[PDB]
């Protein structure tokens, strides 16, 4: 972003070694046995002793911090995404469901699409001019680098690891977006020769041409290839671009500012599962027979406009986290609600270029394989969308409690009620108060949360007592949160010590091969919060086979929830987890209301 802004932001620190180990042991207590904790406790002591292994690694991390803008940046990007070989679909690229629009016909669909496109270009103007407003979190300025990674970017399949291309600041920045309809991609210029952006009416005109240029799905769904395994896609991709035309098509897609997907009509399903299917449409596309082929999952920003008024998006996670994405969403949506000014006449426009694809037997085979793979992934995904209307941030605040911590503690209660034990829980924490900061880990399963969940279901404990336990659990979580955003958490630190050990060419420390660490990093509950003014919600698949993927948008009077799980694991059920979460949130409200503090 603006160099001046970034230069004033503090650099990502390296927490004290003994401090992070202390927090690590405390976070382990509720998720490991006494025997395992006692064992880990010894490993830690040895690990941190004077002249020991841990001390040498810590020294290394500190040297890394003095010779890089961010000691964690590249390591995280690589281990978290670039070296993650599983398909980006469902497993990595988050999905977003925006408020359903009111258009009732094709003209309306394109009308909103044209407006949305223009709204993105308006937001993009603040990026190209570095005039984008500064953001705060803990009362500190926030890194804006992510905003310069989302547009005109695209992920690239790699045989060993993937890469990312960014053309935003290239010699001649892209002035075109890509539009996908019935599996056919089109190169659409959204800027005039003089350098001014096209109008909503103009973009609309072009969308019509594009639409009439792909009235049937008689073209192979090449884009579906991008949903396969990264290793497989890498090879299929390397073959695909061997044709001049093909490479030219891919290149355009990769350089486009962003992609707009004009999805087709889907089988009218029951209302009790509608929202869930829409979530799937945005996350993976529904399937090869639906809209999955009308995508390109390597593209950083993909906006989706359904035929039934439904809309949303899916973005490639390597570029950024949710906050930056939603800020863009809020702006665009708020822009689509701008009263159309005086309609001015527009001269003829050029015919959007069609990004053709030369299909061969080999490519054909790759596509079919991609279909099979994607079909398996979809059939194994269990999603449950829950709109908590009972209340939002309003109640927790009236109780002088952090809404997020209230929600997280509720999740801990729900889980414990189902399984009778706590589990490694992950909650995304933003590290943007630091230059190039991405995220750190907040562990919702703690000593205090466990004391609460247990006492909560103990029919021998006074309600007055459960209240104290609840508030203490919430406060403990808020304290952990404050430390996380300030770079005082330990997960990224411990990861850094591990990677540092590898780089130093020393044997892998036992502390990292310890059972407790394996358990601590196996997140049965992987969660995050993505605030927004728009009544939208995000979702992603679980990070472990036997876990859940839970995301939410805490609003004032309600909370948009999303719960994912894998059908391959009989011990997990999205609907059930969501139901227990809803009930846990209510029981906590009931408990607090039954015992007011004020006199
Ligand atoms: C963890 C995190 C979400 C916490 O955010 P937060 O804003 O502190 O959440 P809280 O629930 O504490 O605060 C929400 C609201 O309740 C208020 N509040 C908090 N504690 C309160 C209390 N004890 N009493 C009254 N009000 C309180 C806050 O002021 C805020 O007010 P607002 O509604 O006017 O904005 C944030 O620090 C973070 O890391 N966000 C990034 C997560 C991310 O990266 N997500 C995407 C991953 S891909
Ligand atoms: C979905 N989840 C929590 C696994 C990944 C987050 O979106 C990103 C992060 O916390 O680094």
């Amino acid at each position: 972003s603006h160099m001046a802004h970034q230069d004033a932001l503090p650099r990502l620190p390296v927490p004290p070694l003994q401090q992070s180990l202390d927090y690590y042991l405390k976070a382990l207590q509720p998720i490991v046995s006494e025997e395992e904790w006692a064992h880990t406790k010894q490993l830690v002591d040895e690990f941190q002793t004077s002249g020991g292994v841990g001390e040498r690694l810590q020294k290394g991390l500190e040297r890394r911090a003095k010779k890089m803008e961010n000691w964690l940046s590249e390591w995280w990007l690589k281990t978290a995404y670039l070296q993650f070989r599983q398909p980006v679909v469902i497993y990595s690229s988050p999905g977003v469901i925006l408020p359903k629009q009111d258009f009732v016909d094709l003209q309306g669909q394109l009308r909103f699409a044209a407006k949305l496109i223009e709204g993105v270009l308006d937001f993009k103007s603040m990026i190209d001019n570095e005039t984008l407003p500064v953001e705060f979190l803990g009362g500190q300025p926030l890194c804006m680098n992510q905003y310069y990674q989302i547009l005109s970017s695209c992920r690239v399949p790699g045989p060993k690891q993937d890469s990312v291309v960014n053309f935003l600041k290239s010699k001649r920045p892209p002035t075109h977006i890509t539009v996908v309809h019935n599996y056919q991609f089109f190169e659409l210029d959204v800027y005039h020769s003089d350098g001014t952006p096209l109008t909503s009416d103009q973009i609309f005109v072009q969308l019509e041409k594009i639409w009439n240029s792909s009235l049937q799905s008689n073209k192979e769904p090449v884009g579906i290839l991008t949903s396969n395994h990264r290793n497989t896609w890498a090879k299929a991709y390397n073959n695909l671009i061997k044709d001049k035309v093909n490479r030219e098509s891919v290149n355009s897609i990769q350089k486009s500012i962003f992609t707009v997907c004009l999805d087709k009509q889907v089988p009218r399903v029951s209302d009790d599962v509608y929202r869930n299917h829409v979530a799937g449409q945005m996350l993976h596309g529904g399937g090869s027979k639906f809209n999955s082929g009308n995508r390109w999952f390597d593209k950083t920003l993909q906006f989706i406009v359904a035929e039934d008024g439904s809309c949303g998006m899916v973005y490639e996670h390597a570029a950024a986290e949710g906050p930056p994405i939603v800020a863009l969403v809020d702006h665009v949506m708020e822009y689509t609600k701008k009263p159309e000014l005086v309609r001015s006449p527009m001269v003829p426009l050029p015919m959007p270029k069609k990004l053709r694809f030369n299909i061969t037997p080999e490519i054909k085979n790759d596509i079919e394989k991609a279909k099979q793979n994607l079909s398996i992934m979809i059939q194994d995904l269990d999603i449950m969308m829950l709109t908590f209307h009972h209340f939002g941030k309003d109640f927790p605040k009236s109780e002088k409690l952090s809404p997020d911590a209230f929600i997280q503690v509720a999740l801990q209660l729900a889980y414990y009620r189902i399984y009778g034990q706590a589990c490694a829980t992950y909650e995304s924490a933003s590290l943007r108060m630091f230059h190039l900061g991405r995220t750190d880990t907040i562990r919702s399963a703690s000593i205090d949360s466990l004391a609460f969940v247990k006492g909560m279901g103990d029919s021998t404990v006074p309600e007055q007592q459960k209240v104290e336990l609840l508030r203490k659990a919430v406060q403990a979580h808020r304290a952990y949160t404050d430390r996380a955003i300030r770079g005082e958490a330990f997960d990224r630190h411990l990861l850094g010590l591990k990677l540092q050990a590898i780089e130093d060419l020393v044997s892998m420390p036992d502390i990292f091969m310890d059972t407790s660490y394996a358990i601590a990093m196996h997140f049965n509950l992987s969660t995050s919060q993505v605030p927004a003014k728009t009544d939208c919600v995000m979702f992603f698949g679980p990070v472990v086979p036997d876990g859940y993927g839970i995301c939410y948008n805490p609003m004032e009077a309600h909370i948009n929830f999303s719960v994912s799980a894998y059908n391959s694991c009989a011990e997990t059920n999205a609907a059930r987890m969501a139901h227990y979460l809803e009930k846990a949130l209510l029981d906590m409200r009931t408990l607090l209301q039954n015992h007011p503090r004020a006199k």
